[PDB]
């Protein structure tokens, strides 16, 4: 039978933290880059969630999918406490990082792989070269160098 909707979830994590940015006037701006890594890892999901036949996600496999879930929860958990001019600013003060989701960018991805064994048995997709690679924490410092910058041109009018 499967739960259904909880799969959805699963999806809407990500785009969930696409959209929350594309609101916020803050720094989260910077976000979208992050989040067109996380984007693609649904593409894929989202498939499952409507094929050409009745599908049968048991709970071993959603054991997985509930795992990635957890790594967007806490993203768009985050940009939720930075919707304050004054926390967003707080929050850094104490952050000692110019990027916002420096560790996150990891927990994306040792959650993603929980779900690469299942698309790489299932979908027969290599679900690791295609995204995953060697460099992603450190594409982050690039776009932060203009984050810094964002705080700056908020002096002038
Ligand atoms: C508050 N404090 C900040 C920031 C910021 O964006 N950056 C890059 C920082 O380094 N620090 C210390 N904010 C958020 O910006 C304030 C928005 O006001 C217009």
């Amino acid at each position: 039978g499967s739960p259904g909707e909880n799969l959805k979830h699963i999806i809407t994590l990500g785009q969930v933290i696409h959209k929350r940015c594309e609101e916020m006037k803050y720094c989260k701006k910077q976000c979208r880059r992050l989040g067109h890594r996380v984007l693609g890892l649904i593409k894929p999901l989202e498939m499952l969630q409507d094929q050409g036949k009745r599908s049968v996600p048991s709970e071993k496999l959603t054991t997985a999918m509930n795992r990635f879930k957890a790594a967007l929860e806490e993203a768009n958990g985050e940009i939720e406490k930075f919707s304050n001019r004054s926390n967003i600013c707080r929050f850094l003060t104490a952050s000692q990082d110019k990027i916002l989701f420096k560790d996150v960018n990891r927990k994306l991805s040792d959650v993603w792989k929980e779900l690469s064994l299942l698309l790489q048995v299932e979908q027969r997709m290599p679900v690791s070269p295609i995204s995953q690679g060697a460099s992603w924490a450190q594409e982050d410092q690039q776009d932060a160098d203009e984050d810094r910058r964002a705080f700056q041109m908020l002096r002038r009018d």
